[PDB]
């Protein structure tokens, strides 16, 4: 698999948090 792709998406899903709370969408 695309590591770049793996880890770019991973930094994007980390930085839309919106919740505030370290996790993105995962309030819990």
């Amino acid at each position: 698999a695309p590591a770049r792709v793996g880890l770019g998406i991973t930094t994007v899903l980390t930085m839309t948090t919106q919740s505030s709370g370290s996790r993105a969408s995962l309030p819990k």
